[PDB]
């Protein structure tokens, strides 16, 4: 697990997230689509999007950004008891959505890249180490409700 530290730093951490959840969700989403256009593909309602001006101007995606931010924050704030918030996510992801692991695996690299993007010099080393634990133990938790599934 994290330790008590550790998910202080994480949650101080996501504390700059919310001071803007839609900007951070969109830079997530777009860091996503534009290093992993494989990924794009598993959204129709984001494939018409030709180019990463057409991203930056939808709205649509923002929200999404919102949406999918919002979710990631009920988990972070359950410090590892998660198991009620994050099992439903599993589940719609390999069932609904086909999302193979590797794919959580390029958000999870896509947050801490906009992160430090967002906050150069604001988001230190010992921060980076706390939520890069997070974001693998929500990972670890998804992959082991996928195996259950046989998904992938
Ligand atoms: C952080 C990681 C992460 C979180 C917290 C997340 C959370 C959500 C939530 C909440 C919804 C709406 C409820 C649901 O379950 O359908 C949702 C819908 C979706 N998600 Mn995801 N999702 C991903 C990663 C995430 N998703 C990744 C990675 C992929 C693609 C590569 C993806 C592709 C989807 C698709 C597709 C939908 C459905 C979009 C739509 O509304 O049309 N996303």
């Amino acid at each position: 697990g994290l330790s008590d530290g550790e998910w202080q730093q994480v949650l101080n951490v996501w504390g700059k997230v919310e001071a803007d959840i839609a900007g951070h969700g969109q830079e997530v989403l777009i860091r996503l689509f534009t290093g992993h256009p494989e990924t794009l593909e598993k959204f129709d309602k984001f494939k018409h999007l030709k180019t990463e001006a057409e991203m930056k101007a939808s709205e649509d995606l923002k929200k999404h950004g919102t949406v999918v931010l919002t979710a990631l924050g009920g988990i972070l704030k359950k410090k590892g008891h998660h198991e009620a918030e994050l099992k439903p996510l599993a589940q719609s992801h390999a069932t609904k959505h086909k999302i193979p692991i590797k794919y959580l695996e390029f958000i999870s690299d896509a947050i801490i890249h906009v992160l430090h993007s967002k906050h150069p010099g604001d988001f230190g080393a010992d921060a980076q180490g706390a939520m890069t634990k997070a974001l693998e133990l929500f990972r670890n938790d998804i992959a082991a409700k996928y195996k259950e599934l046989g998904f992938q």
